[PDB]
DNA sequence: GAAGGGGGGCTATAAAAGGGGGTGGGGGCTCTCTTCCGCATCGC
């Protein structure tokens, strides 16, 4: 159960649905590294 | 009328002369998110 119990969190821990795609990972307040790496290279190191 | 023959032009070589023409080189498939438009609604 940990294990799902801790991806349901990281998917509510900011008071919204999160998706597991770009539009969500990518929109939390992360360093801009971390979300070129995931998806969308240039387009976040070019927001940044 | 086919075929061989004869005569003559073409080829290159130099050189001069002067001008026209030829040649080459410049120039005028699926899912998700965002944006725009029409509508009905109130407001003044």
């Amino acid at each position: 159960y940990r294990h799902l119990a801790l991806l349901c969190d990281t998917m509510t821990c900011r008071g919204h649905l999160m998706a597991i795609t770009r539009h969500g990972v990518n929109r939390q307040d992360t360093g801009p590294l971390m979300k070129c790496s995931f998806e969308e290279t240039v387009d976040v190191l070019m927001e940044a």
